[PDB]
């Protein structure tokens, strides 16, 4: 039914971890009836490619199935999702550069959703160590916990 969009550069490492996490959390709040999550990316370079090992690996050890083939972001994909998120303020403009008006309300920064973590965007992880990938785990743990909180209140 609602239908959810995560949105990175690649798709090979938070986004990926972004849709892992948000169906955790639905699954907790025993929504998985209710939701649908997907994750893509701005760029189609890494298209095909399976998510970031590291991010496997640090995702797994926080309790997480990161399991993705990396897909650009499509133009129907602001039609046919209804809420959309940006992991950070350049996946955020180019989402919005290309998003018709009458959609645009739609997509959102995940940081805009975090309450503990204070963090201007999800820090893309791909060129530091295992601590990064914890970091983006941290910032999703927290933004996807309220996000399922503002999307059953009907907030957005
Ligand atoms: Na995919």
């Amino acid at each position: 039914s609602m239908k959810l969009l995560f949105v990175c550069l690649g798709n090979i490492c938070r986004s990926p971890a972004a849709e892992a996490v948000m169906k955790k959390v639905i699954q907790n709040h025993h929504l998985t009836e209710k939701y649908i999550c997907d994750s893509a990316g701005t760029c189609s370079y890494h298209e095909g490619q399976q998510a970031d090992s590291r991010m496997r690996k640090v995702g797994k050890s926080r309790g997480y199935q990161v399991d993705s083939i990396s897909r650009p972001v499509v133009s129907s994909d602001f039609k046919n999702f209804d809420y959309i998120f940006a992991m950070d303020n350049d996946n955020y403009y180019e989402l919005l550069d290309r998003c018709p008006e009458q959609y645009k309300q739609k997509i959102f920064k995940m940081v805009d959703f975090c309450t503990t973590i204070k963090t201007t965007e999800v820090p893309d992880p791909y060129y530091g160590g295992e601590k990064g990938f914890h970091r983006v785990i941290d910032i999703l743990e927290d933004a996807c916990e309220n996000l399922i909180i503002k999307l059953e209140e009907g907030k957005l």
